[PDB]
């Protein structure tokens, strides 16, 4: 088998995402000296998205968009899944058309790999150290909830990265296994073991991985990550960021005390990436496979005096969106279309040769020939979400314009507090000028309330025109 | 943020100790009157170390082995910290990597208060009542020599109970503070503040509460503890204790004269741990946290015509040792391991998972396995120390066995006296036995050279084998 056999009409798709990865945290972005050189290579050969952003900006409810092509109320992962979200059913339905059974009923080779979270915990809880307590947030994906994904070596969610845990294929649910190595690490290890399986290219596939670093328990990284920041100058860092607290305070503490350990997590994902793209390359699997590398989420750690995301501000929203595919496009410097996490799943899919497989059901945006071609779309305006769980008829709805961040909370129905930020003017959004901007809010609140009525989001029925 | 939210992947620590608790002093131990209904309660949700000791029972000695985990020539302070032994450079050093520093660069929000005890006084000494005279005690330990306790409210040592001084993170050496209120009141108090700042969990917690009673100034204890105490039938204290000496001794009046109000003292001590305890659960900080109570010695009161402490009997050796952890440890009645005041440096830092980060400085023992599923090491012997600070050829080296305690004495670099306790048959170790054992004294004559070469003390040269 020495000689070059016909090539795939559909081509492969290799999604890797780190979780709480900060769209401006990329070397090439030049905003931050945060060292990518992998990821770097990676937007040199393909497109690197310097506006995309995840609108509901959480952990399991961004995976639930990315799945199932739904905005929140849609995809039923109002929240994070865990004991506490479990009696009010937040959790990807079995029954959902996601795009893994798609890709999966068109033949491909499927496999994921890392964190899932996905899957609402239930008594007795796994054995991890994140189910004991008062509340459970790790639990187990048997074979008939995972939608396509049969190669699996995967967790709920577990954030000590030293000493990850995982339940491959087979495994029962209270067969999970330990491993003593970093979870980027390990990760990246067993999808090369999937690529080099790939070879023989006898069909296409789809692999996902899903590294947990660089979110929380920041400080469990190799030791020769954290040596590359030793001497990082962490105050010049706060330099023009008006957004994040002064020394001494609570927050400006916490941003200052992580910001180091940060960057390490990354570094040492970005190296982990480059493992996986070389294994690609080495195979003869990079050149006609979507790469995509991207994220369900920022982070604040201090910023505005928020430690976590769950917000509208840009640290949280913004994420890495880089993809590269030789085959069909020409690298391009940076593309300013405001792509979300969630427009993935149509847009991968029209991308592949599978427009017309994509359910009737998908919200989300369908942006595969302006990733292809680069043609803009300058009217493109993506939501914003935060749904309280155990009443929908409380939290956010917003809009995010290429310069406007709008924002209105609602508390069992009644509309109680407008946001608005005029991004280029106050590019770090410390000046809520809604009280300012009668005519402009009145303009984005029936876009928001069009909007909402399109997305069969009761949430709708409360801005009052 | 009423939101349940992903909980840290490492615990918190609470180490709480009381300076001269002895071990048997504990209610649910059942040998003594004494009340301690909070301490009772958190060995019930835990595990109590009935036969915990310190090798080196006296206070700065204890403390700096606990820092450092090293045994004391490598802590370096083999005395109490004062100005006759600052000459010797008796004190923590500002480079020895301890516990707490580790912690800190971990990412641990880092705190202190109460009793230190680890820096030499230097003139002119800070103006405090004992520092008047030939020998001063108390000294100001500046930022560079806090070992990562960001927050601190602290002080070197100081007595008088009844109005106790302090120095809070900023203040200059010569601006510390006296507060109208009995010393574990306000330490619980300023410990319960700190608390309720660590509720948001945004990131791990480290808190040392190290209290002066039940340490001398007996007396200076609030008066309703005493009250407690005012029936107690002291005589029936001393029945069956043949190292207690009799009535009109001076050691016998000695005990009777002062175990009221140390009783007193103890449980004063045990309502604010109460009161400490209580936070935790108040802020949902209990379950994933490691609480600590422990003391850095014991004390004789008369007992084997000892006034103090700093030798090898039990009643000086034993100390309390009570361990809580919900999340990770199911409650034992009680536990025989024979853990020591310094083992804790590496048993909690790899309790804690951060097994990675000890430093290959530490010497005693990481008994973190043991602690956690209750396994035994019937093999565990430690050891006992006594180090003439001005000529360390001189001193006392011992080891303790679940049945006997072993000492050599040396003077200048030559064997000076053997002793040797069979605690089974002689409890209260009034029959030295080792001239009557040669057999066995030979035994535990190279058990000791062995151990004393393993941990580079030169004592180990004085024993000819």
């Amino acid at each position: 088998g020495l000689q070059a056999q016909e090539k795939q009409p559909t081509p492969n798709l290799v999604f890797i995402m780190a979780d709480q990865y900060r769209g401006d945290a990329i070397g090439c972005i030049g905003k931050e000296p945060v060292k990518t050189p992998h990821l770097d290579k990676l937007a040199s050969e393909g497109i690197n998205f310097t506006n995309a952003i995840s609108s509901y900006p959480v952990s399991s409810p961004a995976r639930g968009m990315l799945m199932t092509g739904m905005y929140p109320i849609g995809s039923k992962v109002t929240g994070n899944c865990n004991s506490e979200t479990a009696p009010y059913g937040v959790e990807l339905s079995q029954n959902a058309r996601c795009w893994s059974d798609v890709l999966k009923d068109q033949g491909y080779n499927m496999g994921y790999i890392g964190k899932w979270h996905l899957d609402a915990p239930y008594k007795p809880y796994v054995d991890t150290y994140n189910n004991r307590g008062k509340v459970a947030w790790n639990e187990w994906c048997p074979p008939e909830r995972r939608h396509g994904f049969d190669h699996w070596i995967a967790y709920g969610t577990y954030d000590y990265h030293l000493k990850p845990m995982y339940w491959n294929t087979t495994a029962p649910r209270d067969s999970f296994y330990y491993v003593n190595q970093w979870g980027p690490e390990y990760e990246a290890s067993k999808a090369i073991e999937y690529i080099n399986g790939q070879k023989d290219q006898k069909q296409p596939f789809a692999l996902v991985v899903s590294m947990n670093p660089p979110h929380t328990g920041y400080e469990l990284v190799p030791d020769r990550y954290k040596e590359i920041y030793k001497d990082l100058d962490v105050e010049a860092l706060c330099k023009g960021r008006p957004d994040i607290p002064a020394k001494g305070t609570e927050m400006g503490d916490y941003f200052r005390n992580n910001i180091r350990n940060y960057y390490a997590c990354i570094t040492g994902v970005d190296e982990n990436v480059g493992r996986i793209i070389e294994a690609l390359k080495q195979n003869n699997l990079f050149d006609n496979t979507i790469v995509v590398f991207t994220s369900d989420h920022g982070i604040c750690m201090g910023a505005h005096e928020n430690a976590g995301k769950d917000i509208f501000y840009e640290e949280s929203m913004r994420i890495p969106m880089i993809l590269s595919w030789p085959d069909q496009i020409k690298p391009r410097k940076s593309d300013p279309l405001m792509i979300a996490f969630a427009d993935l799943y149509p847009t991968l899919l029209s991308m592949m040769g599978f427009s017309k497989e994509i359910p009737e059901t998908v919200q989300t945006f369908d942006l595969s020939n302006e990733v292809l071609t680069g043609k803009n779309k300058k009217d493109l305006v993506q939501p914003y979400y935060f749904v309280k769980f155990d009443n929908h008829a409380t939290g956010y709805r917003g809009l995010r314009t290429d310069r406007y961040t709008y924002a209105v909370h609602a508390t069992d129905g009644k509309i109680d507090n407008v946001i608005l930020f005029d991004r280029t003017n106050d590019p770090h959004e410390m000046n809520n000028i809604a009280s300012q901007q009668l005519k402009l809010t009145h303009t984005f609140n029936r876009q928001l309330k069009t909007w909402l009525e399109k997305t069969n989001d009761p949430f709708a029925q409360y801005i009052k025109l």
